[PDB]
């Protein structure tokens, strides 16, 4: 794991995947990098709307080990 | 800035709610789960992993592919009140 590109990073499991319903981690393999906001509409007109971002803090740790990695999660690889 | 939402550039594309993402808050405290808005900078695909064999000296893992819905919006009215943005580049 401590030698794959792109590296494996994992999530910090306060944030993960629900797919149906059940919640996996999430290991991440970053060709470009990602962001992540929080979007709620705070404007609500059928001719205007605004949405408020917030944006995510996502703590991540690289794996160097398999002993790191959950009996079930998800892999998002990015190209 | 783009004319409209069906042509956002990047593309901009609603994961169908088979997939959605968890996020741990707050009553009391758990998960809510939020649908999740793509911005396309680039693909992406998604595998289902599960550790199958669980011994120190032998371990293996099971990797299948999870097929990714996506939908392309016709206007705002299609935007959830609430939601993730996953920018992607
Ligand atoms: C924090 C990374 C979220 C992964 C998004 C997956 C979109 C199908």
């Amino acid at each position: 794991i401590s030698e794959m590109h792109p590296a494996l990073r994992l999530v910090d499991p306060q944030i993960q995947l629900a797919v149906t319903p059940k919640v996996y981690p999430i290991i991440l393999r970053l060709g470009s990098p990602l962001s992540l906001n929080m979007a709620r509409k705070t404007l609500n007109s059928l001719e205007d709307k605004a949405f408020q971002l917030t944006p995510i803090a996502v703590q991540m740790t690289k794996l160097a080990t398999t002993e790191e990695l959950p009996d079930e999660f998800v892999v998002v690889t990015v190209k």
